[PDB]
RNA sequence: ACGGAAACCUUGAUUCUAACGCUACUUCUAAAUAA
């Protein structure tokens, strides 16, 4: 993810709701396991330590993500997800079908 | 110059009539956490 970053409000919410202090651990099949067997499996190589845990849940429907910015050639700030992009949209696909009995 | 000679245990008769390999059932559910 380069077009976006973690929002500061979500980071603060995760910080002092203390969700990182209540991690859950999973094995290679994604089944919940205690930290002791997670450590055992990671040491023996039967678990990938990277993608095998979760940071509980942040309460409150907060947006996880904000747009990330960059510098233009003018030295101005600009969102990374906006720009020249491309140009191919056509108009639509008008499929006629002026006979369907539309229910009220 | 045999208690001997001549005599088919033979004739016809469907192991046949009726009966659903049948009943319910979406090749389908879950996307966390991190960035």
């Amino acid at each position: 993810m380069k077009n976006f970053k973690i929002s500061s409000t979500y980071r603060a919410a995760r910080k002092q709701q203390k969700t990182a202090n209540r991690k859950s651990f999973y094995n290679d099949e994604g089944y919940m396991i205690s930290p002791s067997e997670w450590a055992d499996g990671v040491i023996k190589g039967l678990i990938n330590p990277k993608n095998s845990w979760s940071n509980d849940h942040v309460k409150g429907y907060l947006p996880r993500v904000s747009p990330r910015s960059h510098w233009t050639k003018n030295g101005y700030r600009e969102y990374l997800g906006i720009g020249k992009s491309r140009d191919i949209p056509e108009k639509e696909p008008e499929v006629i079908e002026m006979m369907d009995l539309e229910l009220v």
